[PDB]
């Protein structure tokens, strides 16, 4: 299941570490932990307040400036995210269960810690018609922390410095 | 919902017509009908002889050489592709719900044909566990169709002259 992961092809990637803003104003954050890993954090929108450590990722090189991540959420989300570090900017398709367009709130937690919760939403339903959520985002911070630094994620969003999530480079 | 279609910046790839084959051996083909549209023919592997005209589409530049197409399918299936022009690669994820995975030739039909039945799959599950195919795939074959041909893609993988998929350029 992650034969696609080749390590020498993801050196320039693995370690990035990025704020983002969408063009519908959502801002994201998210830490390439390793070559399977992330973990993100959602400042504002429809899930503003959401975060999620150790998530089993699918990262590819699709040229020397693009990587892609895709995953699987406990949730029923499916996530395709694409990195263009020449010209810092993010792509994201979301595919989005019904039930989290109709009560998105429910998905709002550190999620590592409801995952049956998440499950339950998820088998409850509705499932269908998936929320689909095609959009560029703007990267206004991008920085290399290195390999598996647990400290970069692991607060809530409301719990950072004032001006954390605003900052740029 | 297709806010990040750009038609200005697809011009280059609308009308491509690629067979690829994933990693796992699995030969595939898609046709860029036009900015939100894809048909596409699976030669082989797990839903070899399924077929599918007129998917709508997200298609985005993620680079002048790189280019991004994701969807949601009436089985429940979702999938993000990326292609790199100059590289002759492309990269695909798929989400299959788990009757899928149970079952996959209940996909195997020319699918425009069979919209309600696919519907009723989809309703009855299961939904998860997703099975998550993440692969390369080396394109073999590659050329320029222009758009809204609609002879491209028209008949089943077995309908097909003698040689078809396996042709090379």
């Amino acid at each position: 299941a992650f034969e696609s992961t080749r390590p020498e092809e993801l050196t320039g990637f693995v370690g990035k570490h990025l704020i983002y803003t969408y063009d519908n104003g959502w801002q994201y954050e998210m830490y390439v932990k390793n070559e399977r890993t992330i973990d993100y954090r959602i400042h504002s929108g429809m899930v503003g307040g959401r975060w999620v450590r150790d998530q089993l990722v699918h990262i590819v090189r699709l040229s020397d400036d693009v990587y892609k991540i895709s995953w699987d959420e406990p949730t029923g989300t499916t996530v395709s995210v694409a990195v263009n570090l020449a010209e810092r900017r993010l792509h994201g398709v979301i595919f989005f269960p019904q039930w989290i367009a109709q009560d998105p709130k429910k998905t709002v937690c550190f999620q590592n810690d409801h995952l049956d919760e998440m499950r339950a939403y998820r088998d409850a339903g509705p499932t269908y018609p998936k929320l689909v959520i095609d959009e560029f985002a703007t990267i206004t911070f991008m920085e290399d922390c290195g390999a598996d630094d647990e400290t970069v994620i692991a607060c809530a969003p409301s719990e950072l410095p004032a001006g954390y999530a605003a900052r740029r480079n």
